[PDB]
């Protein structure tokens, strides 16, 4: 699953719904710190619905259970990950992932 660790508190108030699209600047991460994906490199917010499977399980999963203006590290095991298979090229078998997410509005 995903455990969360929060760098910065959010209002408390405004929380995903389901379908919701979601903005956040983000950088994901293999377990050492080795950034694989960033957000912020590209200079745009990303954006993506809850539970419409449009990232990662954990991710969706991670964000659902933030409010409006956290920012918090979530740690992602590989069942909610990329599994045994793992990206390749990208993500090996059984990773677990750091994503750093901030969650900057919802639509």
């Amino acid at each position: 699953g995903v455990e969360i660790e929060t760098i910065s508190p959010g209002d408390g108030r405004t929380f995903p719904k389901k379908g919701q699209t979601v903005v956040v600047h983000y950088t994901g991460m293999l377990q050492n710190g080795k950034k694989f994906d960033s957000s912020r490199d590209r200079n745009k917010p990303f954006k993506f619905r809850i539970g419409k499977q449009e990232v990662i399980k954990g991710f969706e999963e991670g964000a659902a259970q933030m409010s409006l203006g956290q920012r918090a590290k979530l740690t992602i095991t590989p069942d909610v990950a990329y599994g045994a298979t793992g990206h390749p090229g990208v993500i090996p078998p059984n990773a677990t992932l750091i994503f750093d997410v901030e969650l900057l509005n919802l639509e």
